[PDB]
């Protein structure tokens, strides 16, 4: 999970684009990073309560990994239309 | 997550925000800058409910660090909200 | 509209305790307002601009949620409590050094 970041940062840095457009490719890719983190935390602290299966605590794990996507998804559209652009 | 309460108003002003910037007539830096920031809004707004699910998950009690964690995540929810009118406001101020 | 008056009064009531409560969160808050008054004042492009006020800003939304998680582990009273905290802290450090990068790569530029 932590080489997709590097392998990014490579491929914003081996493209030929401007400071502004390599600031936003590293920091789409750093966001997606953020979130997890804090969504793992959240489903450490969830696991924390207990093993025991509760309606809140699926919906803290759900409301986290949809967070998670919508982060994966701003990535995806920031690449799609930067490098449109470039080329 | 669940799609089918609140987060109804929240999810279709982030999603007709993106639907009009897809369609503005702005550069590529622009356009990023514009359905990024709102779709943070939707983001922290998860993460922030998520948070108020574990604090209800622990119980009905009240305790003073369940307000506290459900109003630092409103905090984040609203500094969200800022950074993305105000940046609608710095790029669409030319328009 | 009722739900924005409520939830307005939550955001104040965190923003309060966090500032009340540590110097770290203070000082941080002097920095993060420094920043955007500066960039709201440099000669820079519309853009730019943003980059610079959404870098700092970040880092305000990512320390206000890990706080957030903080207080929930708090609460409760470990190894997962540890965990929870030690992810968190990770995530503000992130947010943290990219707005630190992100400004020392624009201002180069233009400057
Ligand atoms: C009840 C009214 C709701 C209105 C929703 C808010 C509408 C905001 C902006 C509408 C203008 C859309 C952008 C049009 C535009 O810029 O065209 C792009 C350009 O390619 C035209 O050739
Ligand atoms: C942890 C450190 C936080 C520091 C926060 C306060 C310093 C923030 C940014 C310092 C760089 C900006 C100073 C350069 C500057 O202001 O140039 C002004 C420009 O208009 C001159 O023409
Ligand atoms: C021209 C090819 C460009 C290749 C790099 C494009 C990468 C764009 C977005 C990646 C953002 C996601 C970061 C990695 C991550 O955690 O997601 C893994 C998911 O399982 C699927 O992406
Ligand atoms: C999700 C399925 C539909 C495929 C669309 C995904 C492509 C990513 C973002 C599309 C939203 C922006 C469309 C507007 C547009 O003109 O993009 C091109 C940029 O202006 C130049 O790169
Ligand atoms: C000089 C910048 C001016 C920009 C300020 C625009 C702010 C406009 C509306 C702020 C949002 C109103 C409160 C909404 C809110 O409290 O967020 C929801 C809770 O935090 C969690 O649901
Ligand atoms: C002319 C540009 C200035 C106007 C800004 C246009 C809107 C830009 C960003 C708005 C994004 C916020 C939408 C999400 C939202 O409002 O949720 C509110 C909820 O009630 C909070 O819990
Ligand atoms: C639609 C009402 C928005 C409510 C919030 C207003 C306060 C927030 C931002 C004010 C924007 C001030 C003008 C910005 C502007 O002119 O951008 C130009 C670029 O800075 C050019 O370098
Ligand atoms: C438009 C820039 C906004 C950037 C975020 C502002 C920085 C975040 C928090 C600092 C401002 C919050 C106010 C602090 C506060 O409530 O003070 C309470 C009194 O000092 C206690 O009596
Ligand atoms: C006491 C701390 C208050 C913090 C100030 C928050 C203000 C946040 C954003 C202000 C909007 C930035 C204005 C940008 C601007 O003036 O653009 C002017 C351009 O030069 C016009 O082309
Ligand atoms: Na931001």
């Amino acid at each position: 999970e932590g080489v997709a970041v590097l392998l990014c940062v490579v491929i914003a840095a081996w493209l030929d684009v401007d400071a502004v457009t390599r600031v936003l490719l590293i920091s789409s890719v750093m966001l997606v990073m953020i979130v997890e983190l804090l969504n793992s935390a959240i489903e450490a602290v969830v696991d924390r309560i207990g093993s025991e299966y509760h309606e809140l605590s699926g919906r803290a794990k759900d409301l986290g990994s949809a967070a998670v996507l919508i982060a994966i998804i701003d990535a995806v559209i920031t690449w799609a239309i930067l490098l449109w652009s470039h080329f």
